[PDB]
């Protein structure tokens, strides 16, 4: 990893034991689950390629999702390739290369390149590029391996309206849409499928009430 | 280890009681799995060679698998003597001996000229080194070690297909075999060892289909 | 065909007798066996496409494979269409037309027109440009009417090596595969896919051992 | 093939129907006895690389023997490009590129480089060395093929020394010795694996005796 100190100052660091066997043990814990990103993402701060993909090759098991993901690279390292046209002839040997595709996924860059390239002023962020890169692959196996659909939570004629509403929210954070759709999603479904006692009660708030006027509302049926 | 700090500021410290048990920990709870060895790569940052013997001592048992990593380094070390002529080096009073096979193997070598390669002014990276001829021994270790074929990887009446392909490229990332023979075994054997309810929708998408194309395509079946 | 003579007097012939009865009996033989396409070339050598047409309309039979070759005939052709477009504007006064692919299939190219291409300077070659369409196009049929796979290619309890070793490279012969996958297969599969008794005698050799030598040390197991 | 006419006119010309056939059924017939050899080299008069290609390509059949061809025709490819290297820059003013062994086997080359090579002065003669290389790899298979050593031709009691002659110069016509060796073969190995009757007859005439002289001996034996 490289650590930002004082005035600017990026100096780079060895990999933590407790980074590694926190990594490890999150992706054991709660597999591909949508906080899992989360958990990635503040985990990886200030990594380097090289870092990356060894978190990423320090998973044991899981090869058919890291195997998605490298799908996943490689279209994206062959569009990044594509969006950035590849130099002809000389490259200034003052001011370091353009990375490739290859490049952003730590391929066929150095560790020194990486560094040089994250560290220079103004920086091409090589780290934050590659990992949302990965956060993009990690999306497609989240809603892959969770075999959810927000259209089917209903809330059941004894379930607590609370309970409800959190199985809602939960299936939510995992759909693909835009957020007009999941605005929509929003005002349209969480009533609809409410119970009959609890449909009657959001129905008299109409569509102008908050989700904490509707929340201590139909707490008693 | 050589811990490299803010403007090459290089101190010698010791091995951690946490980095000793997390190495002594993977090799006990997952042996000679693959992740195995970008862990031990991460662990064995800043090493030198006694650090690496170290990790290598402190393990108790795997004799087996740790006799054959010793003749695998001796053959690494003994190629190594080959390509680069025995010589004093560095011939001022103030300056440490050119390194043989052995001496970074760590075997005819001492801790202070081990702490001496590594600070060296041009730097010789003797614990890089060795942690590459010992990859390199670990990788002999874990392809043998895997029981599986990736010519007996077929998916089951009642399998289903996302555990299969999670076998698959499991057996495949521990297979020795080229990227152009990998590319082969994705685009010929994972489609025609699915079972008939799968293996009729897969050969309905047509050869071009993705992973993905392919993993929601079963997501049903 | 076109016969060039001394000096270089390119005169067209009519189509030899023997070169009818020998393609004739080529297919009678040997049907969509991978030595018809050598022979197909040797036998067109020389040829414009009216001859080309001669020898595919001569053929009886066969008609699923006339069609899959008209097929991918007509593909090559339209495909040659969108590559090279016809020139804006009026034409040349003294030159002979643009071929178009129809005219390289000889289907709206008259004898005349497919001999003043091959012989004009530069020369159009409509004759070999057709062949290697009829070829991809024959390699598909070949291939199609080849049914076994190369890993079902294995040697009985106490079948000779020579006759398994032969089934091996026939069937690898209809394989698509790249050359280093075939290559591949050679050095996974051969030795692999032998008997107790033979495959006891090649462990005995050393994997080192070249074909000569697997050959003469299986002569009589 | 390249047809010599009158006052060094070189002219070029297909590969015959009824040479390929010829090639074609004698294989077929007779697969690998060691006449076949002799009718190889008859049939190939003023063949190229090319033509020599055409031939090996149009065997169906015996892919073990053919083969082990291949990886004969890459061995005597590979030392003639050990014994000659590379000729650096482009070529020399109105000379032709010196070949490599992939040049004489017919691949890196096209056929009017291989037509210059042998029609130009001083010529190449890349169809004569790509022959011997075919003919070793022929005797290989020949050898190979073979059930009986010339130390196993042996004379029955009341058999004929005449078809055990025959036997006998049949087995030393396919032998890999040299002509010193094999002069002490006959002087030796004849009369010693002879019937004790005709071998009695034999040892009379003393070491002097032609095969006719003894041939004419051993006639009412």
């Amino acid at each position: 990893p490289i650590v930002q100190n004082l005035q600017g100052q990026m100096v780079h660091q060895a990999i933590s034991p407790r980074t590694l066997n926190a990594w490890v043990k999150v992706v054991e814990e709660k597999a591909f689950s949508p906080e899992v990103i989360p958990m990635f993402s503040a985990l990886s701060e200030g990594a380097t390629p090289q870092d990356l993909n060894t978190m990423l090759n320090t998973v044991g098991g899981h090869q058919a999702a890291m195997q998605m993901l490298k799908e996943t690279i490689n279209e994206e390292a062959a569009e990044w390739d594509r969006l950035h046209p590849v130099h002809a002839g000389p490259i200034a040997p003052g001011q370091m290369r353009e990375p490739r595709g290859s490049d952003i996924a730590g391929t066929t860059s150095t560790l020194q390149e990486q560094i040089g390239w994250m560290t220079h002023n103004p920086p091409i962020p090589v780290g934050e590029i590659y990992k949302r890169w990965i956060i993009l692959g990690l999306n497609k196996i989240v809603r892959m391996y969770s075999p959810t659909s927000i259209l089917d939570i209903r809330q059941g004629p004894k379930e607590p309206f609370r309970d409800y509403v959190d199985r809602f929210y939960k299936t939510l954070r995992a759909e693909q849409a835009s957020q007009e759709v999941k605005n929509w999603m929003t005002e349209t479904l969480l009533v609809q499928n409410a119970n009959p006692d609890c449909k009657t009660i959001l129905k008299a708030l109409g569509p102008g009430a908050t989700l904490e006027e509707m929340m201590t509302a139909c707490q008693g049926v």
